DNA sequence: CGGCCTACG
DNA sequence: CGTAG
DNA sequence: GCCG
């Protein structure tokens, strides 16, 4: 079992859901306590289990696996022997975990903001609404649309959104293209949001494109919330039969020279991409982001035509999007 | 010991 | 700080 | 929490 998540296929459907979900509760809780390091280990351990070919049924089957030490192994052992891990159950039933989960699920609220509100005694979404001067415009919008934003986005919704985004993009710039990214490109059937990557085959034509797209969507009444720029984190008013629902949509523009890097980054998964960037720097001495792959000694950028080109330059076997579900 | 992804809004 | 994957 |  390779140690980096970008070195192994991780399918959407796997065989150790109960174990991985327990480890991911401890990872989320570690984040709520401000330990990115513990979060990362528990996330990595959970991800190792997603890549295994069969169910883990005995603790023996963990020996030698990367990112399993004393703590993650004891969690699995308790689950195998008893069906529950006391530590996991204490976290999941705790007021702190439940409230931090509630608050950080709001668009515009992260751990540091949620932790301050917790320390101030706040506990419910109505507590926040009762104190609106304490909110940014982004948080106001997240709270206003929280019910809709908690409803899974379905493929039906994606296809409708892709059509209205394609229409606005075509109106703003002939020849520009729209590519579905994020979890739906990895094969997920549901999501929290929809992610789109926009480019144009002639380098430089996409300059100024995203404000033009946003103006065109807003004039069609499709935008509930937004705000030169190249990433827009929007809330769309998606028509439904007789009505509408709020949906989170991310729109990203990249020049075509950067498109393989942006496609790779925005397709995820989040852990897959952090692991790939770590691998690139720590194992290959190259710096990776959604704009390019930089050799800091030659001070040159790798010219990629495809995602496959990037994997090859990093010495990695290519994984299609549906195997990046780390 | 000390790192843990690397950007944009 | 928030957002993204 | 795990590991280079
Ligand atoms: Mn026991
Ligand atoms: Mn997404
Ligand atoms: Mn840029
Ligand atoms: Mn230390
Ligand atoms: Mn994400
Ligand atoms: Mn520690
Ligand atoms: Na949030």
């Amino acid at each position: 079992m390779p140690a980096y998540a970008c070195q192994r296929p991780t399918p959407l459907t796997h065989h150790n859901t109960g174990l991985s979900e327990a480890l991911e509760i401890l990872a989320e809780a570690a984040g709520f306590e401000g330990s990115e390091g513990r979060l990362l280990t528990f996330c990595r351990a959970a991800s190792v289990l997603k890549a295994l070919p069969s169910p883990v049924t005995t603790l023996s089957q963990l020996q030698g696996l990367p990112h399993f030490g004393e703590h993650s192994s004891r969690v699995v052992q308790e689950l195998l022997e008893h069906g529950v891990c006391e530590e996991v159950e204490r976290v999941r039933r705790s007021e702190r975990y439940q409230t931090m989960k509630l608050f950080t699920q709001i668009f515009g609220v992260g751990v540091k903001t949620a932790d301050r509100w917790y320390r101030e005694g706040l506990r419910t979404l109505d507590d926040l609404r009762e104190q609106p001067q304490k909110l940014t415009q982004q948080q106001k919008a997240g709270l206003q649309h929280h019910q809709d934003l908690s409803t899974p986005v379905l493929r039906s919704d994606v296809d409708a959104l892709q059509q209205v985004v394609e229409e606005a993009v075509g109106q703003a710039l002939p020849g520009a293209t729209v590519t579905l990214t994020g979890g739906f490109r990895r094969g997920k059937l549901q999501g929290h949001d929809v992610d789109f990557l926009i480019t144009h085959p002639k380098e430089g034509q996409e300059a100024g494109l995203l404000p033009r797209v946003m103006c065109r969507l807003q004039d069609q009444g499709l935008i509930l919330y937004h705000q030169a720029f190249e990433r827009s984190f929007c809330i769309f008013r998606l028509p439904q039969p007789g009505s509408w629902k709020a949906v989170r949509v991310d729109l990203v523009v990249a020049p075509v020279s950067q498109f393989p890097f942006a496609l790779l980054g925005w397709t995820g998964s989040k852990l897959f991409q952090r692991e790939l960037r770590r691998f690139s720097r720590k194992e290959k001495g190259l710096w990776l982001n959604s704009h390019g792959l930089f050799d800091p000694e030659q001070k040159t950028f790798f010219q990629a035509a495809s995602e496959e080109d990037i994997f090859r330059h990093l010495g990695l076997e290519y994984l299609p999007p549906e195997q990046r579900n780390a």
